[PDB]
């Protein structure tokens, strides 16, 4: 029993972590194999940033300006390249802690675990999720670009995020490790700003099997609707359509429940006109997007690493 | 900016994760230098458990009986011991990977982060408070026993809990690493309950600091509180009294906004009042008590 917003255990990607310093600018790096990737905007300074051409920026380095320390050991960086907004340093040392891993580019509405890093430095781990509007509500100070994001699939670990910069609101701008944006963000400094946000309802809907499969039952009815009706509900409170993929995707814990996916999408559509009437599902006030499908069932279910 | 309920990087534990297997029971073991500790209910059965008589379980058990896993790697069990609730097995390996640690017994209110296992594999890490009621509201299934939780404020990690059993409630019970029960409960199938459980206040304080530091000041107000009134309001709600230490403990929080600690235990007086009026803090639409003042200072 109980439901935590839980993230992958971290070990596999702390043993990767680097600092890497170009100028006076130092930030996180990721090393695997023999090659470390960065933000590219690590070789800007502040005036470099209202209009860089990393190209030109980047002809202008050479290996010895990037400085790359894997704990208290300098690497010695033989090349360097840009990739999109992720620069790749070519490193003399293979990363002995490479795990099994691929680059995976995450979808909205997908969920991942954060390990944020300040001077290559592991300082913590949280699970997150990649916003609708291509945001992430994330836990980052000065010093945490280059901070990576993943999940854990089987005996791999998936990387598909990497940190960039914080948008005015106080939410995360990144790219996956291909150094593609999520989102309409660039990297230089300019007027940016994180578009209206909406809830990932198909998470919603799992984190309410994951209170029914945790004992809480209130919210439960005798009703149903339909696809298209419950649609219709989700537009008026800026919750993301549900498509017949999503309901396909509930199955397993549609099953376990006993409750059909339309039978708990009529719990939410009340949920969603009438609120919560001074009550809490698993510790909460809000509905909460946060929890995928698949991390209800691993969860509630115990898949190891 | 942003504020996550973050766990400690979990690398340095999930190297110690090991299966211990006794009879038909499979649970963890936490593998430090050559001796791995688990929960003693091991030895058990499930007939067992209303009046276990440990030692007497235990004088039967021989080191072959104990089967250490350690990845794809079978540990020789050399020697065991009991420890209070823990039981040491003495391995003929010392572990590689141990890191620098502590066996620390933390008092409630304080945090940590639990790396749930299952068979030696762990699953995943989650933040968790010690409850006043002596319980943590935990994330476990069958075969989480030996779980730990744990800090690692500078390179050591301070292991502080170890999972023994889940309460009626869906609440879980444990041990420090010396086997030392946290709260009123023992290994023993018995009545035990959890107690009311009540707020951590002094969180719920460094939460709202945190909220002010990442500029949410809304629910600030004029008004200050002596502290004695602050806790018979406070104790009305289910909130833990708070007591000087906590007061001082708020210290570098208060120097920081430039708000007194009495002038936010006013606005936390309000807040119980009043309710959010469909505003949030942080992202949450509850007061949040899982958050030390520690954690904020290391966060924000
Ligand atoms: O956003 C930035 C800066 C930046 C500016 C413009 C562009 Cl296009 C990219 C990056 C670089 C320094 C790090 N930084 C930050 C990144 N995450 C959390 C931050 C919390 C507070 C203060 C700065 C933070
Ligand atoms: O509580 C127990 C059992 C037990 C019984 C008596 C005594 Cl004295 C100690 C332990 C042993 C099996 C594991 N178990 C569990 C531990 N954590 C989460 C659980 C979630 C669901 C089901 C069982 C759980
Ligand atoms: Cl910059
Ligand atoms: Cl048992």
């Amino acid at each position: 029993s109980g439901f935590r917003k839980m993230a992958f255990p971290s070990g596999k990607v702390e043993g990767c972590m680097v600092q890497v310093t170009c100028g006076t600018t130092t930030l996180n790096g990721l090393w695997l194999d023999d090659v470390v990737y960065c933000p590219r905007h690590v070789i800007c300074t502040s005036e470099d940033m209202l209009n860089p051409n990393y190209e030109d920026l980047l002809i202008r380095k050479s290996n010895h300006n990037f400085l790359v320390q894997a704990g208290n050991v300098q690497l010695r960086v033989i090349g360097h390249s840009m990739q999109n907004c992720v620069l790749k340093l070519k490193v003399d040392t293979a990363n002995p802690k490479t795990p099994k891993y691929k680059f995976v580019r995450i979808q909205p509405g997908q969920t991942f675990s954060v390990l944020a890093c300040y001077n290559g430095s592991p300082s913590g781990v949280y699970q997150c999720a990649m916003r609708p509007n291509f945001t992430i509500k994330g836990s980052f100070l000065n010093g945490s670009c280059g901070s990576v994001g993943f999940n854990i699939d089987y005996d791999c670990v998936s990387f598909c995020y990497m940190h960039h910069m914080e948008l005015p609101t106080g939410v995360h701008a990144g790219t996956d490790l291909e150094g593609n944006f999520y989102g309409p963000f660039v990297d230089r400094q300019t007027a940016q700003a994180a578009g209206t946000d909406t809830t990932i309802t198909v998470n919603v809907l799992a984190w309410l099997y994951a209170a029914v499969i945790n004992g809480d039952r209130w919210f439960l009815n005798r009703f149903t609707t339909t696809l298209n009706d419950f649609n219709l509900v989700a537009m008026k409170y800026n919750y993301e359509p549900l498509t017949q993929d999503h309901v396909d995707i509930l199955g397993p814990l549609s099953a376990q429940t006993g409750i059909a996916v339309l039978d708990m999408c009529a719990s939410l559509k009340e949920l969603l006109q009438n609120g919560m009437n001074g009550r809490t599902i698993l510790g909460s006030a809000l509905l909460e997007d946060e929890f995928t499908p698949f991390d209800v069932v691993r969860q509630c279910s115990g898949v190891t690493f």
